Parts: structure tokens; C-alpha cells; sequence
């Protein structure tokens, strides 16, 4: 689609919710951050991602970030 | 992976950030909400998803929800 590839956008903003360092990189430099994980944001998607307030995302994400991080380190197959 | 399939989890919580109604279905009934979009959450991922406060997620996502919603309706192919 031209403006919204909603599954690729979900991968990007979902990672931001799950990853404070990625969220911050994405807020500072969205097209480049998303390219680094293999996603192309349209100019529509870049402006939408910039409308995510980092403090508000941290407030929403801080609990799940902690819980998924502890699980990830020694995760098995 | 047993506990964390991080790309599938990102698809799920990313959709929640972008979709108030999905976020609410996921909070109420996480395993079934995720199955509905073809994701299997581990019990670890279910407890993790339950730790997303709906009001806090709405606060974080209200602006991007509005902006993506208006763009999506008449979106074209390239």
C-alpha cells in the first residue's frame, strides 16, 4: 500500500513498545530506525510514528519490557 | 522459542497500540485475541500482555491511532 503497510508498522511500533532503546532511536530518526530492522515507512507513517510521545510509551511499556526481558535471556527452543 | 517469539509478540502489541478495539479484546482475552490474528502466545507472553494498562496504552497510542486511521481509509497501491 502507498501510505499504510499496517503489519510492517505494527512490527515497528510493537518493537518500540517492547524496547526502550529502539523506541528512542525510532523517535529521533524514524525512517532510518525502521530501515535498520528492514521496514520502509511512508512519509505518512513517519509523521504518525513521530506522534508517539516517548514518556507515554515508556509509561505503557515499562511493565511488559521488564517481564519479556527476564524471559528472553535464557529462553529455549 | 518457548517463552518469547519477539516478532509475533511485536505484531500483537503493535496492533494493540494502533487499534483501541483490538487492545481491549487482547486485555480481556489475550490468548484468544492473539489466535484470532494467527499468533500463539506462550503463558509467559500472556502474563506480559496482561501487564499493559489499557488507559496507559490509549494515552500513548491516541495520536498515532487517529493519524493512521485517516490515512488507511482511501490508501492506494504504489
Amino acid at each position: 500500500s502507498t501510505k499504510v503497510n499496517q503489519e510492517r508498522l505494527a512490527s515497528v511500533v510493537g518493537r518500540a513498545l517492547l524496547d526502550k532503546d529502539f523506541a528512542a532511536q525510532l523517535h529521533q530518526d524514524p525512517e532510518a530506525a525502521a530501515k535498520g530492522i528492514g521496514v520502509h515507512l511512508s512519509a505518512t507513517e513517519v509523521g504518525a510514528v513521530k506522534s508517539i510521545d516517548t514518556a507515554k510509551l515508556t509509561s505503557a511499556g515499562s511493565a511488559i519490557r521488564d517481564k519479556i526481558g527476564v524471559a528472553a535471556i535464557f529462553d529455549t527452543q
